[PDB]
């Protein structure tokens, strides 16, 4: 692809973060604590899964971003609406303002609804991410596999400002403990 020259340099919104949620000094990396990291509750922390937003929020343009996700087992990513739901249960899906990818038991699936099977040869160490607003398009590509797409949403009612989205997911095998990371420009 070629979208690398709207790169923008995203950084973690601590208090959005789910309270078990440990993000570094730089706000660039995120990964799950082995308990409550002793934060006070607010109404923007996502209460119920190991999920987290992106400060920036996007009402126009064009955008671009790189995710690490080396040694990972599960994790969502992409961009929300500024206001998701963030209490309680909730599946990822363009109806409920999700744009979203996700690896869970060694399969790769997009968000809809249903969910869409994805066909990735080469799992990826890096995500890139591009938004057009105008456009209503989010795309994923696979940084590791030189750039191939892996998935475009078309036809986006984003309805709203959008902010990046992450979820480190659980770490209940004991193999899923390695943080996401934003990529350098
Ligand atoms: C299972 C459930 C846990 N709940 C506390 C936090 C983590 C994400 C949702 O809320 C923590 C660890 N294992």
């Amino acid at each position: 692809h070629h979208h690398h020259h709207h790169m923008v340099h995203i950084t973690l919104d601590r208090n959005t973060a789910n309270s078990w949620l440990i993000i570094s000094k730089d706000r660039r990396q995120v990964r799950m604590g082995d308990t409550h990291q002793n934060v006070s509750d607010n109404k923007e922390r996502f209460s119920n899964y190991p999920m987290v937003l992106g400060a920036q929020r996007f009402s126009s343009g064009k955008m671009y971003w790189e995710v690490d996700v080396t040694q990972k087992e599960a994790w969502d990513l992409g961009v929300c609406r500024d206001s998701v739901q963030r209490k309680g249960q909730f599946s990822l899906s363009p109806e409920n303002g999700f744009w979203t990818i996700w690896l869970w038991q060694d399969s790769y699936e997009a968000g809809t609804s249903p969910q869409t099977t994805l066909h990735i040869q080469v799992p990826p160490c890096q995500i890139g991410i591009f938004v057009d607003y105008e456009a209503g398009v989010v795309s994923f590509y696979n940084i590791t596999d030189h750039g191939s797409l892996i998935y475009t949403f078309s036809e986006c009612v984003f309805a709203g400002p959008l902010r990046p989205f992450f979820n480190v997911g659980f770490n209940y095998s004991g193999g899923n403990a390695a943080p996401l990371k934003l990529c350098p420009l």
